[PDB]
């Protein structure tokens, strides 16, 4: 499929470094009203956590030349004036953040583009996880949401708890890495006053719907899932900490195990299973959605457990993107 | 009461602070084979999380003068050899962390100390935390644990969430600071193989028996609550995240009403409570062995909640050493 | 004197913080179009790098009450809007950074504001450094500029090594903790490319005027400095690091005679002066514009050596503004 | 070659991990007797800073497999009595830190072992730098130094502007990664207080005598250099501040022509050069001994300039103690 990315962020940036990491699409567009031919090369080129782009760089010819292969950029503020269309981009990624409704969203139909792919959580558009509800896409929906990073960290694992010892009630805490939202030292945020504090100094409380949206993907666990996170200084990877009460009787080992097959099995390459003593780094460009950590969970009884699982907030994500595209192409 | 204390780290340099500030616990005397007369006056002086001491410290004809007190200075490696009874030391705060036993800790009692206060954990040396189970403590215990720092912040919120609700199981997870013990660059740590792995590039998992601890305390509690903890790269402060099942129907207006009544009347200057905005460095220096975040936590249903209690694991820690010690002297 | 504050960010809640401190000044009126009257209270109250302000803030009637002295607040986007004058503010503190020249500070008179201290080096209106050339400011100046942070380090000590042995030529280097301008992850940041890598995870170089700033509060060494920067991960506390050569023949020991009897005397509060071993967390809060580090400096011959100063960036600044109004309004 | 490395620090891990990297020579022994088979799995194949190890790593028999190579694994704790010669063991790496004199590095001569490279500065082994004096080795040397990881970042500039301009004096300053030496939060380190001071929250003042070893290795700079250095919360990757007097006049282009086709040309995979917006996270697993930052350094005139070169102190260095090796078969 010949994809475009509107926003040349973490986001937009790490979808097409996954794209060509991967070669599983083929981007062919970019647009960005705020960064440029030349800076986009810069920024593309160096990664401060995920090192410097394996393959070439290079602005040639007003366009973007990554791995030889030249992309066409864009700087339109509104998205319905990007003539995706004549770029030839099929799917466009939406991943500037600002325009997650079904509505704004839309705007990119209005260009040429055939569908389009909000890489964050949508408050209408029907939303999607690798392994857990992709296969409830069908050709009608020309918007769709990847949800967010987190819900693509406990959605897998809650899937495979659910079917083979039933949630009857969870409740999670992410500790995740900054993030962009966040300030360098204490600043106004007006909407979210702790977001405002020191990013580096702080262990900072935040609210997260990526728990109540795991009831979305896998609508049996409506209304039995809820959490919140906690924003610690590291500068990426995170971790999903879910306490659930379990139905059927639940030994760790057996937990293990059956999550170790799922890993090896149906959900190879979404959810990964790890014995090892890792720490958050060993994580680091995982494309994993999410890495149960056998020996960092523990259990109080069969019934109540906390489970632990990692994953690397921005390159498991970007790969989803990736795969819930060729997914949908091989739909059409 | 005249005090000794052993060791000269955090834990031994923030006690002595503790008390100077304090009033009726006058520390005379302090013993560690590694850290000479002078290297002491700068450790204690400079401090890069609690800032420079508030008042005066001196090297004067052998003696360690704090605030005009002059205090009697030992370099005994073998604490059997440490002279408390000369230097007046009737309690001694055992703070190595290598004589956490009672058949270790006994060995101040060779010197005259009179009774020994372990600032950590204790195998077999009866544990209390102050709020809790103080009131257990008895004239025939001449060596007692003050418990662990976790442990100290957990223990008074449990209280009062059993009293009020009743809690059925719990299990917490306590995103906790940087300490002595990691290390600045991955590292040997033959034992205990992640807490080897570079501490300000990562998030850590870790086994604490904390919550475990509890039980004991609080005998009702025992086999109801584990858990586990994540080290993160900030200086000091930490957070107690503790997910459980409540007997009693419980709204959360209603355990918010119960907790800051708890911080205003028989838990006050223990319990602490808060609804403000607050961040990990806004308890920087906070006396309080655990401070509850009504804002922070959630509930998913009136049997199932996050309850979120902050710690100056350092300083709350080190001031209820102090805190134990006036107890105790007050039943002599 | 009456004070009015544009901008409560870091420096103009610093300034304020530093001027109720000392009854140097008495701020009356603040203006900030980003923050709300609630929200001030809360900014204003909990700082993360220097701890819960001593004192009492409040929301009255519309105003900000800190210990007890009500605030006049203002919203206005646009400084000339601002009624400074209605509120009684004789001199106003132009701390936004948007308004540093003559003719965009100027639009605070408009308001009825008598004069303006710019807090921030201006490329037109008289800078000045207490200590070095605030004896050179009059009446006649109503618009006025406080130069930067890293100057007010630099010139005290700049001006006693050229007064006492002659400054040839010197290049300094700032080791700089992280400010507002920059991001927690790699982000766009078009005029400086550098500064929209991560902060955390970088040691990021930069370019500085402040070391060429010193040739204009000290016009015999105009064309004989200059440097550039390095923006390391420390919330506060920066270093200058300057490497000069000598006209006279000086030994390290009157190098360091003649510092440490400048901070005795005619630059008491300005320089400081240790020999201590310190760290950058030593001076955090510390009022000084400028410590110099005896032991950490090193020369390599009488007239070529390396000067160590530290700096707290946000305090020693935010006191020098209001010493700065204090010397004002004696000539008024 | 075969190769011998003891120690499996950070040093004996990365340099190992550069051989197979490279393939220059061929390691087939390493003798740590603090570090069990299995831990040294875990450590070699998970890295924080530099990633998993791109390859395979085992434990099959009592030997270390790597990239399907076994490896002989000893836990002597004399030097004499590891049998390099019966493994085949052609050189030896000294990398714990402890052997470095000539005549404690000797001990690896009795076990069989033809030569020894000491991975660190010695007091009395000859030291060399690649691309600045290894031509000075000959078969006579059994024992040998590769100096520092800072010397070998400030060499191969010096050399080049020492060849063209003449450098009559210069003073530097190393702002220096995070490493082992130091403290998680201020502790014991009698010998250097400040050292001592906890890393992630300081900025530390050190002193080094990497700019005085230049003279040793460029006999012509002997007395001209000196230098200090500043430690700073990054995990790798350090950088070297050079002021230096010329004595042919200069132009800051010249410098730039001069280090760039010494890049290009005798010194390539030595000496990089850039011109780029860098940062140091863009020098992660860098080869290079040190990469001249053509926009980060300054110029007071054309005889008194201030460069920056960027190396990552892990890494570079891992990489030139393989070069050396290669360097001396060659002269078998
Ligand atoms: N700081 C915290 O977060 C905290 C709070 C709860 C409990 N604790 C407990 O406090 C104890 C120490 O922690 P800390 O942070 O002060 O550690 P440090 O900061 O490790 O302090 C220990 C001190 O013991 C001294 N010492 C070592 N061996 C000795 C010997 N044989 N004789 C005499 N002195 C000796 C050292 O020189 C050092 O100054 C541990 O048992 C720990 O579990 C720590
Ligand atoms: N903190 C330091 O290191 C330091 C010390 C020396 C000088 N300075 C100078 O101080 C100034 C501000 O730095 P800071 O760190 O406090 O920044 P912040 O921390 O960016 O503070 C600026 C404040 O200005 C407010 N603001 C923005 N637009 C405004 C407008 N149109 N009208 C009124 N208020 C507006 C913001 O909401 C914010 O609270 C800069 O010019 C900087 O160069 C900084």
């Amino acid at each position: 499929v010949k994809v475009g990315v509107n926003g040349f962020g973490r986001i937009g940036r790490l979808v097409t470094r996954a794209a060509f990491n991967s070669g599983k699409v083929d981007v062919v567009a970019i647009n960005d009203p705020f960064i440029d031919l030349h800076y986009m090369v810069y920024m593309f080129q160096y990664d401060s956590t995920h090192g410097k782009f394996h393959g070439t760089v290079k602005a040639e010819n007003g366009k973007l030349v990554i791995n030889g292969k030249a992309i066409t950029i864009f700087q339109e503020r509104d998205p319905a004036n990007i003539k995706w269309g004549d770029a030839g981009a099929e799917y466009v990624v939406e991943s500037t953040g600002v325009f997650t409704t079904m509505e704004k969203a839309g705007a990119h139909l209005k260009g040429g583009a055939k569908r389009v792919i909000i890489s964050a959580p949508s408050a209408d558009a029907p939303m999607f996880v690798m392994g857990v509800n992709h296969e409830k896409y069908d050709n009608s929906l020309k918007i769709v949401s990847n949800a967010s990073c987190t819900t693509n960290c406990l959605a897998p694992l809650a899937k495979v708890i659910h079917d083979h010892f039933g949630i009857v009630e969870g409740l999670m805490t992410t500790v995740h890495a900054i993030t962009a939202t966040q300030k360098t030292v204490d600043g106004p945020s007006g909407k979210l006053w702790r977001d405002g504090r020191g990013a580096a100094q702080n262990i900072i409380p935040a609210s997260t719907g990526a728990a109540k949206a795991v009831g979305k993907v896998i609508p049996e666990l409506n209304g039995k899932l809820t959490g919140m996170a906690f924003r610690v200084p590291t500068p990426n990877v995170s971790v999903v900490d879910l306490t659930c009460r379990l139905e059927k009787a639940a030994k760790y080992d057996d937990i293990k195990k059956v999550v170790k097959q799922a890993s090896e099995g149906p959900l190879k390459g979404i959810l990964g299973y790890t014995e090892d003593q890792v720490v958050s780094c060993d994580f680091n460009s995982d494309t994993h959605s999410s890495t149960f950590d056998a020996g960092a969970g523990i259990a109080l009884n069969d019934h109540f457990v906390k489970l632990i699982s990692w994953y690397d907030n921005e390159f498991g994500y970007s790969n989803r993107v990736v795969d819930l595209m060729v997914h949908m192409a091989s739909k059409e």
